[PDB]
Order: structure tokens, then C-alpha cells, then sequence
């Protein structure tokens, strides 16, 4: 890793990390097969075996009131809760597909003879076909051969328990699918264990490097897919799950973090702050800008990014980080009359802005306060400190290891007359902040 | 559904939606009866009844460190976590009338007879309370007389195994209280089972319909209400559960999505994005905004809205949808002087701003590619394409059904020489940026 | 408490709350001893210890798939997400020392004798080290003797329950991992149990009074804190819990609540907002603002905030609550045209905006509808009401107890000449409002 600090915006830029990008997703249907619990009862009373038949026939019967479909510029804000949104959109409209008797018929036909099928959907989209049947075999071959006529109180223990063993996964499915109204926020191990993640990444649509990754990082994978019910047809709960296909990795990525500039003179300030902080990737020729915060994610090196939540922007925009005040690029800024104090993370530094009005100092978990910071925009670097410090909130650094590198510049907010400076801008092109200044004054 | 293209703002308004309106909150209190475990005590070493009973003293002690209450313009943002923070006003008001000693002897005394009753608190608001007391009657039936003298080591395994079925719920409300600090996010299955949320949706204050809804679709009232911990009153645990209560159903409600509208001359844009996007229901003779993102959700044709997440709006702002250039309403716009590509999806389709430096194109999944798009501003339909895409990055459309139609317009972005277009704008009325041009030009 | 409502602005500020501020994090790391549970097999078919055994083996391969590091101005906007991103920087930065192999076996070095022991890193950070052995006491003094010679399908069911009880713990640290990608939201009751949780807050450095607030509440230390996975090192589970310190309690702190003051002349509107909404809590000489609502939060007269979240502000700041259109401080604000009719809940009340276009009216829980509101900004006292409603939508108020006092004032919008109101303002200085009418005038 590669942090080069701005001293022309207060702005660090930090490269050489790889991406993983989520590029599509693959749709894994589950057939969990609960057996002939209907048909089961227990007439002699409390049992071991009938408080675990009651839960799974009240499990069952819960399902069914669960329903997923149908009842029973400010870039930042522009690309916020895209993604989120494009995943269930995505989600649910094969989901739609899914839901057709006769698409679940032929679902439970590939099922047949095996536990794992590829099965295309009438839509013309390739999917993965799991089974589950233990539940559904114990009920048959176990359970229902030691409950001759209704009665449970049966002096094998050994039944019980098995019972317990082999419902639990099924009642976690219906814990998960009727807490969330029929879309779980993630892939949980009952819906998914490892061996099925393995097996379906394994699936995927993609190259073996991408799915290298993803089966060596499946954890991830995890977070970043959910599931979705379909219903219950029968005996068996349906369900499909969401896997995020990683179908780009280690292109180029970067991310851009900044404080305020502000310069002072006689009392008055003139002070701006980037707008276009946050992760850069490459891909196919174009950079994608991801705003937001949780959209993308370090693991090292690695950022895994979704790519519904990003905004496609021109290669030019890179100049923010060179000649932002020459630049023909219009480079993202927000302005201030009055300075803000503050602290901006670097992956292997910090940003401190620090003006009048508060103290800042630099710290060592070994020896402690180390100096008092100068007023203005200074760059830390996680070599020289542990701790960043505005007067009492402490910021703890990073321990990433990679070079850092100082890209001298006079700061661009102090070719500004606080005087003569505009009103306060919010996400405005650079050169409009001058045109408003060079305009007022004709 | 009817979804509407308006070609003059590069904007979809789609109607056809039913309301589900979050209206009120039902309370729901509970004292879920423990027993006289205190006074139990295993001497005879370890076993699994005394690892049983171990488990159930420390939840029960865990449970006295956790305390709910005391100690022991830009219209979106305007409206942003309100509905999330009157929630929780709404929930611990009541829980402080809840939390008094003699409204608690009250409820025991409703519950003496049965486990459910309706009863009215001190401030005159109407609750249903209801008793759980399994695991008391377990303790006290049939635990405690197994242990005769302290050995806990019996021969009977029926006892342990029944114990640990027994204990499970009331160990599972500890731990959701515990982890969230007396404040669950959602109402579990172990602070309310399908069969108590069905009688607690059968006694709210609304009418027949709004309760035959909520029943059929009880798992949307399971996510959209939550839990407060009372406290523990001897061997009980008191807990609240509000629910919502969904009063108004099948009002109209319509979805308005937009993405950047700009146009070119000689090299330099004018640009404008709506900032009305998001959801608007009536209700009882007024259109209420519901312009973040987490306030209102879709099942199908229904929409379930959070009442105190809107802004009543007047009916004329609708008009941003007829005449958003020549309205008397002041139609909120954002501004920018260089183009955004991106997409905006539809319920019926989706709306594809395609500008200089991108390439986008409509995808089938069954026959690939079918088309690039020229530039500007392109409405796609659902039955035209099953994916829209910007460069590489993928945005999946619904497969939702309905009618489609293109209010044909030209772009009011068309009409702004870029010359003499203002400096960028955050959520202002549209007749501030024609009147910063005029204004600017005399 | 005491709540002052503010004529001038349509505002409130509530005095009277005692801080508690987290301050640092204190790192527990966490030895989980599992056993020998790769060298026993089970090959007389299926058994209840089998699948007990299976579980765990499982569960311990799936660990190694997660990876928590490397692979295996708008005040508010300024500050959103700024502690998260800090808590996991931190957390992360501490757990690349424990990663170490060195770093690993010192810390079991640290637990050979004990289950507990404080613990320097070679980075100079103290932590407190904690072994967790009964899975593996249990493995090998209990469960590999009963399995002589791979036979599982036992008579003794009490060692298939003990192994369920025994490996309960361990089976669920490794769910919170996996579905988490190693960085759990919180800190559950499987990664620190109650005693544990009180010995390590007992163990903190800070001063007595601090550690019995959070050892009385400690579920809110359980809610403040999240884990990290540091790996598998052999048959031990190695992670570590962040916690965090409130090394600073019962400091002054208060609320600012705010609502659009409107004022209108023959049709037309002149509207401000103050955008300085939100807690501000002392500490050491300084007084921070914590301007997003996720970053405090209250339990009666106690608000915890997390200080990586707040924004120094100078102590002139507060006179925005005392003569905003008159001070020398930069008092923030929005504008707008047009009138928007909300409510803002305050602790003891509610700030009603009530503007041309809705009704507004006060309710009782008794006696039902009080008073129909007259148009402009009104502040209501929970004592007077319980509920405002704007148009049919409800907001409850809530019942905390304190004096109310109003600070009469004409409403700082009284003075604009709506003819002359400047285009829509956000976040801007007020006397930035001012100048742009002066200076458009002259
Ligand atoms: C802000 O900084 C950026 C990046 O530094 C800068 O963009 C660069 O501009 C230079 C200007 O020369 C580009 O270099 C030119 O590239 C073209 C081909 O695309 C060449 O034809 C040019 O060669 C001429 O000049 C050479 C000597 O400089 C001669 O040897 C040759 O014979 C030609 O006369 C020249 O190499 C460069 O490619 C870009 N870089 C990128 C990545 O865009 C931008 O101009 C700066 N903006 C400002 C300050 O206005
Ligand atoms: C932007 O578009 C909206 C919606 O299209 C538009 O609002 C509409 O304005 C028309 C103007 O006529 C309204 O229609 C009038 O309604 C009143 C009663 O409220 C009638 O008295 C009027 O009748 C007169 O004109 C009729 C012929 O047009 C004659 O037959 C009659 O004898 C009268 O002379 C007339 O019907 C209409 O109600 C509104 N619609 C809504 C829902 O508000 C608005 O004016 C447009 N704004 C622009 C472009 O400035
Ligand atoms: C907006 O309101 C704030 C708060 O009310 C206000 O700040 C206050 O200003 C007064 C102005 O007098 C300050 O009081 C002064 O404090 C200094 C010491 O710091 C004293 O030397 C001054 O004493 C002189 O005046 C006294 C009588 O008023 C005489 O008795 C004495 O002999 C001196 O002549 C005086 O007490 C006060 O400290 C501040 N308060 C705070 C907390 O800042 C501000 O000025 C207002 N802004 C406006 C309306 O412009
Ligand atoms: C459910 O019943 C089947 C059938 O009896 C059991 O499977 C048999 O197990 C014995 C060993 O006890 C083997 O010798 C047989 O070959 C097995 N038969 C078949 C068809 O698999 C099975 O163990 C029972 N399940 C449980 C949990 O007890
Ligand atoms: C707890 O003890 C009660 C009382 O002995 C049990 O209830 C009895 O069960 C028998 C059948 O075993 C019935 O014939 C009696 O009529 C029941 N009596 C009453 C008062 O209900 C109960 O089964 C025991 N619970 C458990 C879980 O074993
Ligand atoms: C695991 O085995 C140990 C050793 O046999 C058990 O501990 C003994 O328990 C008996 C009572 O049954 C005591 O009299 C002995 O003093 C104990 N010995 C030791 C060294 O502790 C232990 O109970 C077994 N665990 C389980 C769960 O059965
Ligand atoms: C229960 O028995 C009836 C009659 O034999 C049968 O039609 C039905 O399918 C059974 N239920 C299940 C779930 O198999
Ligand atoms: C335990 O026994 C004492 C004395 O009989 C009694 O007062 C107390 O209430 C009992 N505890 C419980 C929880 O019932
Ligand atoms: C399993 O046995 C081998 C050989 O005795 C030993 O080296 C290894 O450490 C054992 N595994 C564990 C987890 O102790």
C-alpha cells in the first residue's frame, strides 16, 4: 500500500489495494423436506416427543403467514441505498419465477434421484437445486414407526432427543424467515451450511481465481447474500438464497479521505473540504466512485465493493488528487467561513485538522503524549504515532504497513480572501466557489 | 399498477398502490412466570439438571442489570429516524406507567384466573395482558419434588431433557433483552408466539378488514413492532411487546423515482433531478411524503408506511408530475452543470440516464445484449429488457406487471442555456433556478 | 430536567442530563478451549453422540474461512459514521499484535495455571486474558473415554446430553463469526458470559464510581462493544471483545430540539431551522456536539454518547439557544419559501409547527381531543397533553418529569421580508441569511 497526503486539500489518497468486486448473483433454491408431521399425534398426554411434535406442526403452520412478494449533486445521496435496493428488486423477481407451482413441480423433479441438480428456470436463468431431507426421513423411517397408535410417552429417550437433533435446523428456518417477513438480512447456517456454500460457490459462473477467493473467504460471502422464502408446497419449505458473485478481483482500487482546509487571515477564515471522499475502483476500462460508507469493505489488501452502488466516473476525476485547483475536472467541494476541528483516518495515517479553539496532540501506547500539534492541517503518519488526540477524544490509528509520501502544495484555501469568500457551499464543483467569488467582485 | 414515464423531468410515478398504514401501537404485557428456583439447589456434584438449573439462576440474575428506562429545506432530512425515534418515545412512556409497582400487582391480579385479559392502566390506556407459566408450573409440579434434599444426579433423564424444553423460552427472552439492553429491534418468537400474536392482532382498536390483513400477514406486524423489558417482580419477568396497528388499508398510494435529467450545448450541461423521489399515501383527506428510504416497504401491490416517518404535503404538489415547469407548487430539484449516468429502477421498469463518457445498453436473459442506448434520458420497460447496465455494472429489473405509459414532454432541462446556468443547487423550488438565472442576467 | 423552550428560533433545550461518555476500549481476548475432537471418529453408523461430534468438527473447520483482516459545512454529514469507522480501525489495529504467533502463546502462557490473567502486548497495551475450558475438560476427561474403539451408539444417553450441553457455547461463538465475517455487531452471551463481562469491567482503567455505573448497567457495556475473531491456533479458539470504557460520567449535557419556524406576509413565507439539533455533553475544558442520533442515547437522566462521534464546538456555540439573531457565533441554520408543518418531539414536550394547509390538535389519553392548535409554532408540555397530531398522523409525547420554562422571544422569521428571502439555504451561518439579503439589496 501506497498513502500519498495532499498538502493542497488536507486530503490523503492510499493505492495499491485489489478489489473484489460483487458483479452478479447466483440463486440457490433449498427444498427442505419436513416429512408427514400432519398425520402424527399424540393422545397420551405431556411428552418429550410431543413437545417437539408441537413445535415443528407450530413451525409449519407459522410459515404460511410469511409472505416476501404478494400478500398473504450530492453523488453520495444520489447512489445512497441503491445497492440495497437493486439486491431485492434482483432477488425478488426471480423469486417470481420460482414461486409457480409448475416451477417448483420441476424443481422437485431434478430433486428426485439426488440432492444437488442445475436446473434452468422457465425465465431462461441457470440456478442451483439443493435438497435437505433428513428432517423428512426421520419423520418417515424413525419417528412414525415408534408412535404405534398416539402414543409418545415411548421409554426411548434416544427417539426424542434424535427428534430434537433433527428439527432444529428446520425451526431455525422458520425463526429466520418469520422474524424477517420472508427476506433474511443474510445467509444464516441453517439456511446454508458450509458444505452447501461450498458446493454452490463452486457453481458459480465465474473463473477459478474468483472462485478460489470466494470459497477461501466464504465468511464473506455469507454477509453480503441473503435468502428469500418462496412458500411451503406440501411437506417441503422452499426457499432460494442470494450468493454474491465476486466476479471481479484484484483490479486496481484506492479510496481518498480529507479535513478541512481552512486558512486564516485577520480573524476570518476561508475553508473547503473534498466531497469526493471514499473508494475508487477499476474495471472494463472505466472507474467506478463509491460514495457511501457501507458499501465497501476492507479484508488487507482486499476491498470488497458492491458495484449496484457505485457511480461510474470519468478518468479525469483522478486530478482531484494532483491539480485540484488547476484541474479542468469540476473537483467535488463543500466551503466554510468558520473551521471545523477534526480527525480524518488514513489507512496508514491520519488527517488532523486543527484550528483555534481546540488542542491537538499525538500519543504512543508505549510512552505516551508524544508533542502538541501546530494549528492547520497536519498529516500523521501510524509510524510516527498510535493515538491522535482532539483535546480529549482519542483516535486510535491504524498499524497497516505501506509507504507514505508527502505531495507538497501550497493549500488551495489559502489563495482565498476570507473577505471576499462566498456563502457556505455544499457539494459544489471548485471553480463555481471561485466563479461566485470572481463574480461578486465585477 | 400504472406507471408513468414524464419525459419533461426524466421521472416514473407509479400508481395503483394500497396503503398499509401504521397507525397506533397495541400493547401487549406479559409476565412470563420462572418459579421458585431460588430455593433449589444441587449438592450431589455435577450434573446436566444442575447445568440446567445453573443457566436459568444466571439469566434470571443477569436479567437486574438491564434497564430500558432509568438507570439501575431538505424534506428528507427533516423527516429522517423521526418514525424510529417516536417509536421509542411512544414505547418507554408507557413502560414508565407499566413499571410502577402497583400496576404491576394489577396485572398479576387481571391474570390470578387466566392467562389473558384485557386490562386499563393508571394513564387510561387499554393493554391485553397475558400470563406464561410453564416454566413456573414445571418448577414447582415436577422439579422441585425430584429433588428431595438436593441430589439433582437422578436416574430420570426425562426430568433434565424436560427441563432444558422448558427453560428455553424464558432463557431466550434474557438473552434478547440482555444483548439489546432492554429494547428489542423486532418482536421474537420467544416474546411472542404465533398463537399470542394471533389473539394480541384479534383484540386491537381497528376494524375487521385491517385485523383479517394484519393476521394474514402477521409477520410484517412481528417486524415492524419490538419489545421493552419491565423488569423482575419476584419470580416473574415483565416484559411489553408494541404492536403496530395497521388502521388504514387500501387508501392510494403512489411511488415517484427520478434519476438526473441534462441537456447539452456546445459542450457544457444543464442539469436537474428531482428531490420528491419516494413514497405518498392518503389518508383521512391529506397526501403525506414519505421521503426516506426505510419508511415504507412493498408486498406486492400493498405498501406498509410508518405514519409518523411522513410529511403532509398539499395536494398540489402532485402537480410535479403534470406541469413541473409552469406549476404555482414549489417542485423540489437538485442542479449540476455536468451529468450523472446512472440508473433509476421502476416498479414496471427503470430509468436510464445515459450521458458522455459511459455506454449503457438493455440485456434478456435469454438471448444477451439486445441494444445499446443512445444518450440523454431513456425509459425501459420491463417487458422490453430483463437488465439495464452502466458499462459493466448490472442493475436487474422487476418482473412486476402493469401498464405502462409516456407523458411525452420535452425536458424542462432542455429550456436552461448552460452559459448562463446557476451555480450548483441542493433541494430547491424549481422556480429558484429560474429565478437565479433571470435574476442573474438583469 | 429542565426544558427551555426558545420563542425565538421554535426550538428547545433540556439541561439537567449527566453524561456518560465512552472514552477508551478495554480488550479481553478470549482463549476457547474445544479439546482432541479431530482424533475421535465414530463408526458404528448414526448416534446421538455422532451428531454431536459432527456438529463440532464442522464448526471448527468452518473457522477457518473467516477473516476479520487480511484474507484468508454540514456538521452532521462531517461526523456520520466517523466512531463506527473508529471502533473497528481500533479494534482491528490491536488484534494484528494478538494475531501473532509470538503474541498467541504468551497469552497461553498467561492462562497455564489460571482462567484468568492481565496481560501486557508487546505494543505496550494491556489487555485481560481469559480461558474458557470446559468443552475440551469434558472431551478429555469425559467424552474420549466413553469412546473406546470409535463406538458412539452408547446406552449412556447422559453423555449425548452432557456433550449438547457442553458444546453449546462453542458452536455458537462460531455462528456469530461466520455470519459476521469474524467482526461481530456486539458482544453476545457466548462471547462473555455475565461473570465474565463483570470481571473485565471490574478490571478497567478508570476510577470507581465509572465501573459501578457500568457494572450496574452492563448490558449497555454488552450493547457499546463488539468482537473480533483472531483464529484457530491448534484446538483453541483465540478472539477478542472490545469494550467500552465510560471513563467519564455525570458531566452536564443537554438537547437541542428545533422545528421550522415559519412566518408569513400577504401569501408569502420567510422559514429558517436551526440545523444545530442534537446532544452536546462536557468534558475536560471543552464542550463536543454529537450531531447524528445513532451516536447518543439515553436510559432516564443518563445519556451515553460515544465521543469519536462528536465534534468540538466552542463554548460561544450555545448562544444560538440564547440570542441567535444577535450573536457573534455562526449559528447554523436552513431556509426555506414555503412552510413545513411538523413536530419535533423534546423530553418534557413537543415543538408543534403548525402552518397553512393541515390541522393540528392536542390529545388526551382519558379525555381524547383537548384543543384544536392555532397556525404557527407552538410549544405543548407533556403535562398538558398526551399526544399531538398533525392532520390524523399521532406523535406521542412522552412522560418524563421536569420543569418547563418559556423564553419569550419574536421568532427571529418575524424580521425577513418574505418579497426578499434569499434563495433555499442549508447548513449556512444565519448571518450568512442576513448578508445575502443586504447585499442583494444594496
Ligand atoms: C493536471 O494534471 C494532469 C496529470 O498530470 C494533466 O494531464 C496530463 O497532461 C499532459 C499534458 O502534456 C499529458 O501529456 C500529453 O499527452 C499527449 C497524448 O495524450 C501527448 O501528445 C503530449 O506530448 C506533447 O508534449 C510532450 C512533452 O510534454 C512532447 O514530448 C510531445 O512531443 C508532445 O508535444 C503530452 O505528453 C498527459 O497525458 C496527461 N495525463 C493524464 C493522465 O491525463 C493535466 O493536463 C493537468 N491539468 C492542468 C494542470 O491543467
Ligand atoms: C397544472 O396542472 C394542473 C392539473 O391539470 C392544473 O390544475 C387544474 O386547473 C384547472 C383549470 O381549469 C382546474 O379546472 C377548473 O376547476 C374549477 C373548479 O375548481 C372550474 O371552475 C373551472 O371551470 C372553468 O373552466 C371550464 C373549462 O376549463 C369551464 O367549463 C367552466 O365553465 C369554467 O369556466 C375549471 O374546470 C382543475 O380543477 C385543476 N385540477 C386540479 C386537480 O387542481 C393547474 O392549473 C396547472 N397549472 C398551470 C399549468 O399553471
Ligand atoms: C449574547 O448573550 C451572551 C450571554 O448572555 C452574551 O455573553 C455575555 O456578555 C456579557 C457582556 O457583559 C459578559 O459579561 C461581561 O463579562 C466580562 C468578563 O468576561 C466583564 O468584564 C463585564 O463586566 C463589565 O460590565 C459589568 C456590567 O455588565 C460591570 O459590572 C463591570 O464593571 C464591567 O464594566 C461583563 O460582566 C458575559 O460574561 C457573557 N456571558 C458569556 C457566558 O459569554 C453575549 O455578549 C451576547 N451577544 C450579543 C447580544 O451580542
Ligand atoms: C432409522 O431407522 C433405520 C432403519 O432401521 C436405521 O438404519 C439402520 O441402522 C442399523 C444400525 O442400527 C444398520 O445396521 C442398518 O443397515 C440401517 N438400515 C438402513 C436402511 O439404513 C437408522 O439408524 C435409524 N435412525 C436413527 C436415528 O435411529
Ligand atoms: C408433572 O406432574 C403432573 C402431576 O403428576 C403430571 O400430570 C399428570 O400426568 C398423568 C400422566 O402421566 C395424568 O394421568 C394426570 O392426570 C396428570 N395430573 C395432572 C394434575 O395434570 C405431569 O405430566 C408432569 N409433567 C411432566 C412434564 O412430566
Ligand atoms: C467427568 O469425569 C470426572 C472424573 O471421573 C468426574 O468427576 C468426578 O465426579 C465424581 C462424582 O460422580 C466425584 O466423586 C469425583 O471426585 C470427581 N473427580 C474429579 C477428578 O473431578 C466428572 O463428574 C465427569 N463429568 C461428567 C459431566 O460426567
Ligand atoms: C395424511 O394422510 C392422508 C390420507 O392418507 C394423505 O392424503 C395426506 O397426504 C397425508 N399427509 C401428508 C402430509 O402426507
Ligand atoms: C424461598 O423460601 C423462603 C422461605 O420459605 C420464601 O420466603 C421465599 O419466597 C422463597 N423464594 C421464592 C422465590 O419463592
Ligand atoms: C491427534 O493425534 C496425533 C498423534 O498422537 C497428535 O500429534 C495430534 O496432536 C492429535 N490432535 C490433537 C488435536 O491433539
Amino acid at each position: 500500500l501506497k498513502e500519498s497526503y495532499l498538502e493542497e486539500s488536507c486530503s490523503t489518497i492510499t493505492e495499491g489495494y485489489l478489489s473484489v468486486l460483487r458483479t452478479g448473483w447466483y440463486t440457490n433454491v433449498f427444498t427442505l423436506e419436513v416429512g408427514d408431521v400432519e398425520n402424527l399425534t399424540c393422545a397420551d398426554g405431556p411428552s418429550l416427543i410431543k413437545t417437539e411434535l408441537d413445535l415443528t406442526k407450530s413451525a409449519l403452520r407459522e410459515l404460511r403467514t410469511v409472505s416476501a412478494d404478494q400478500l398473504a449533486f450530492v453523488l453520495g445521496a444520489i447512489a445512497l441505498g441503491v445497492a440495497t435496493a437493486a439486491a431485492v428488486t434482483a432477488g425478488v423477481a426471480i423469486a417470481k419465477t420460482i414461486r409457480l407451482e409448475s416451477e417448483v413441480t420441476a424443481i422437485k423433479n431434478a430433486l428426485k434421484k439426488t440432492n444437488e441438480a442445475v436446473s434452468t428456470l422457465g425465465n431462461g436463468v441457470r440456478v442451483l437445486a439443493t435438497a435437505v431431507r433428513e428432517l423428512k426421513d426421520f419423520v418417515s423411517k424413525n419417528l412414525t414407526r415408534a408412535i404405534n397408535k398416539n402414543k409418545c410417552d415411548i421409554p426411548d429417550l434416544k427417539m426424542a432427543v434424535s427428534f430434537s437433533q433433527f428439527n432444529r435446523r428446520f425451526l431455525n428456518v422458520v425463526r429466520q424467515f418469520s422474524d424477517n417477513a420472508g427476506i433474511t438480512p443474510a445467509i444464516s447456517l441453517d439456511l446454508m451450511t458450509d458444505a452447501e456454500l461450498a458446493r454452490a460457490v463452486s457453481n458459480m459462473p465465474t473463473s477459478a481465481g474468483q472462485i478460489k477467493l470466494m470459497l477461501e473467504n466464504r465468511a464473506m460471502v455469507r454477509r453480503k447474500g441473503f435468502g428469500i422464502l418462496i412458500g411451503v408446497y406440501g411437506s417441503s419449505v422452499i426457499y432460494m438464497v442470494q450468493l454474491p458473485i465476486f466476479g471481479v478481483i484484484d483490479t486496481p482500487c484506492w479510496i481518498v479521505k480529507a479535513a478541512p482546509s481552512c486558512s486564516e487571515k485577520k480573524g476570518n477564515y476561508a475553508c473547503l473540504l473534498r466531497e469526493d471522499q471514499g473508494w475508487y475502483c477499476q474495471n472494463a476500462g472505466s472507474t467506478v466512485y463509491y460514495p457511501n460508507e457501507k458499501d465497501c469493505e476492507t479484508r488487507g489488501d482486499h476491498v470488497f465493493c458492491d458495484t449496484a452502488a457505485g457511480i461510474n466516473v470519468a478518468e479525469q476525476s483522478k486530478e482531484c488528487n494532483i491539480n485540484i485547483s488547476t484541474t479542468n475536472y469540476p473537483c467535488k467541494v463543500s466551503t466554510g467561513r468558520h473551521p471545523i476541528s477534526m480527525v480524518a483516518l488514513s489507512p496508514l495515517g491520519a488527517l488532523v485538522a486543527c484550528y483555534k479553539g481546540v488542542s491537538c496532540s499525538i500519543g504512543s501506547n508505549r510512552v505516551g503524549i508524544i508533542k502538541q500539534l501546530n494549528k492547520g492541517c497536519s498529516y500523521i503518519t501510524n509510524q510516527d504515532a498510535d493515538t491522535v488526540t482532539i483535546d480529549n477524544t482519542v483516535y486510535q490509528l491504524s498499524k497497516v504497513e505501506g509507504e507514505q509520501h508527502v505531495i507538497k502544495g501550497r493549500p488551495v484555501s489559502s489563495s482565498f480572501d476570507p473577505v471576499k469568500f462566498p456563502e457556505d457551499q455544499f457539494n459544489v464543483a471548485l471553480d463555481q466557489v471561485f466563479e461566485s467569488i470572481e463574480n461578486s467582485q465585477a
